[PDB]
């Protein structure tokens, strides 16, 4: 199977006067490339996929593909939906814009059955010929892609090559790689990046890497090269920022950090997302002061 | 305040050859009207809002508005979204096409803060001049509208008149009606319809009423007239069907039941929703046999 | 079946210089009797069952039996354990000292199966000839007595006449009384006393009644005679004190309230229970000011 | 600090005709010693701590002390309670009988506050001069020892040297060892033994080692020797048996496994524990079939 692994970044989508800041988006993606990042995830959950239009979805996938062109950096485009017909459309569309693969979240809100999840993802995989990475985040979706459903999908469809897990369940991460050791388990939970990698995980799709791309990539590459003592050291010193970046729902804290670090120009969200509490604003700024934040 | 209360039905949306069966949809809505139902809810979660197009969304709202014309039955249209801009658009659209009010579910998947939930619903409320009923279902949305947020919204925007609760939290319903007894608490959980009504709840938005509208109608009005013994007897008698109508994700069991009762011609869902088990199919069929299901 | 229903109080156990204040204990039970309480629960969870010795267990049961001598107030003695052979000893023993019935908590910590729970309670019921009330509170024990396990015990064992539910699950309270309407459902959660009573519950085992015994008894008997509007009015007015009495683990808040009201002489617990935070201390003093606390 | 780390076994307690099979106990403890175990834990939760008497508590600790005479294998005796005065007593007695250290479970059922938990363990630590290991298992106790409480106890009392964690929370184990890298984190969840060890944990207190002591010992020592390829290899192969050993409450599956393997002589529990369902009984024997169970 063709795969997309390593240190990956769920990119924020900077706004300026209600529109996508196409200059900051490109500037931010070349900052990721210059710090050892292996792939970028445009218009994911961290990029406020829910409040973006279809034309903004296309623009940012295109900017990612073009900014990475020539580099070894891959583009793993966010293309998911709780409607199967729409998920297939978004997958085909992503391929037409030059993405190397798609990240497809489990259908949210409507809670499909395990059988339905299989048929949902099977249709998506047969629409395109590019890698498909599943995204399991039950706290947000209200549903769980079971270990047997993930493995069945991995074995039955070529392009499904693994799953990005955000479930805080290291038991499940042992379960997966013990019954199907060939899949690519990707951490979608920054705080436990090292434990997932040390059990055979082959990458992360990180939120913290928006602010500290150099540290997240070093952590990932240390682990893949089996230097677990140096990988754990970075994971240990990243814990404080890893937790405070979720003091409120992602991506509210990370955009606050990016704005405070001067990497984005305005602290703008699209409703129902908004600026954080005054207390958490100070707590994010305080925790930031103990990390050296790479510039442009 | 303008209100929409009483016995209400979250309508299923029947499909035939992948398209909305517009003639059964109208026939089903007139079956609700003829059995004492006070309002119907088109294109809600039970109506598979997620897999419907904008043009079908409008079609089923129009069919609902058109068939309740001349009757006393109100149309509480489903118009919610995890994007405020679309939720405002969907709300304005419902009013322009004759809906009497909107049911607006809490933003799903994206997890807005309580502050963000306030600004989200405030934008929807200021967009229209028809009643707006909040919908809290944390198991599906991943977020919870706190009691203080609901009460703040009820007091700050007048078209917001209450909340539909599917939370399995009778403590919260005591909390709500003890600190703000003027709001309209609506039961969104058929099994606990009576406890919610007996604490001051003023209506239900039911799933069971799709199959047994006469029984749910009697329950609601018995309770509203404070005949609790006669209301509770129906609630106790409906418990068995109330539970198994959720043996799989709603609306998988109720559509199965409607098909088994012969009220729709095809047992079709749109992926990622699917037909249930062969075993869940048989236990839905068994429990149905202990109830009298009115025909057309 | 012999039953013990109505308004009941989970008695606190006042300490003085590390010993049980035996005269205050009697005085406190006499304040309950004079304010319409129907039964008292010595050596329960609210009475710090865990940190009392067997001889203090006996002393407090005997003081309760002696103080209710001549009155119509029943003694529902706490006699539970997660070791069956000891739970049987405590049940036999409670009867030998004049208790009218026993409240038996579900085995904690060791998490028995439903089969194990069945055999546990069957042994206790066959050990004595006084009414046995099961006590289900999964948040404290780590296990749940299922609806079918409760009903099987009610039908198979003569002495078992109901359950005291502290599970925040009004669905389960519909489940119980719809499939077995002859059992005595007792509310073990003060905030939802009225909803449980309005569904057929026949009494409460209260914590707040330690502070406001007259108000809890008025609520109970209003509800039992069916004046539900009068019962709900008291339950709505009691919500604030009912919640703030659990800002920390029971009985830490209630003992603080009893001390502030001057009903007990010293704010003593046995470790690992301790005095509350400074902030929670102030919050209890706030809420008490909105209620009339009957003296001696 | 003096510590007790490495591969450890939470010993089952075999019964024969309602009595502790003392002879069989010693034979099983010497089977653990002969297979690389570094310490054994008598009368813990796996040993049915709740249903043993105080003198049976003494009997099983003493046999352990006597059977480890002459070996390097330590005795980490279970001596815990939800009553602090009893927890101090059980610790003193455990030391007076020759134990090398204490395992002290968090107070169950009575849910002490974080402040109360600190004073609880401080009393136990100041009671004895042998190592004290904290035990956090919130699913059974109903309480959680916060990370800050664990760290405060580690720094404030000499003999408190770490915590055993059974919380299914790999985030918390990063939290602990990143803010206090000097403590001894011990895994109390067999399925995630390696991830906890791979993050700096220095031992396990196992259930599986009752059945497969050589495999659990090899896993730990490989991990302690930083041979992470071989530690994960064993952990991946043990996942199936590790999970099926909790299809019912521990120690119901492990005692069933020991009986099926012929390592214990009768399948007896003390109520409320009992033999498993036939269905789960068959599932345990099946999963056992892919492992080599060392004899005596
Ligand atoms: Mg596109
Ligand atoms: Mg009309
Ligand atoms: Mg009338
Ligand atoms: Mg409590």
């Amino acid at each position: 199977k063709n795969i997309i692994i390593g240190a990956m970044t769920a990119l924020i989508t900077p706004f300026k006067n209600g529109k996508v800041d196409e200059q900051s988006y490109a500037r931010l993606i070349k900052r990721q490339i210059e710090n050892g990042i292996d792939a970028v995830v445009p218009v994911g959950t961290t990029g406020e996929s829910a409040t973006l239009t279809n034309e903004e979805h296309r623009t940012c996938i295109e900017i990612a593909v073009e900014t990475c062109k020539g580099t070894k950096v891959k583009v793993l485009a966010g293309a998911g939906s709780n409607a199967t017909h729409e998920a297939v459309g978004l997958a085909k569309f992503a391929k037409e814009h030059g993405a190397d693969g798609i990240l497809s979240v489990a259908p949210y809100y409507n809670k499909p059955t395990q059988q339905g999840l299989y048929e949902h993802y099977k249709a998506i995989a047969q629409s395109v010929d590019i890698p498909v990475l599943l995204y399991n985040v039950p706290g947000r979706t209200g549903c769980e892609i079971s270990t047997d459903t993930i493995i069945k999908l991995f074995r039955d469809c070529e392009n499904i090559y693994g799953v990005k897990e955000a479930s805080g369940n290291i038991d499940k991460c042992v379960d997966l790689l013990a019954h199907e050791p060939r899949m690519m388990l990707i951490s979608g939970e920054d705080a436990i990046n090292y434990p997932i990698l040390s059990n055979g995980g082959k990458g992360v799709i990180s939120v913290t890497s928006n602010l500290l791309p150099d540290m997240i990539s070093a952590l990932t590459h240390f682990a893949l090269d089996e230097n677990y003592k140096e990988a754990k050291k970075i994971n240990d010193e990243l814990y404080n920022i890893n937790k405070i970046l979720f003091c409120e729902s992602n991506p509210i804290p990370i955009k606050t950090a990016m704005y405070l670090a001067g990497l984005i120009e305005s602290l703008e969200f699209r409703l129902p997302l908004c600026s954080p509490s005054k207390e958490n604003f100070a707590k994010i700024e305080e925790v930031m002061k103990k990390y050296k934040i790479k510039g442009f």
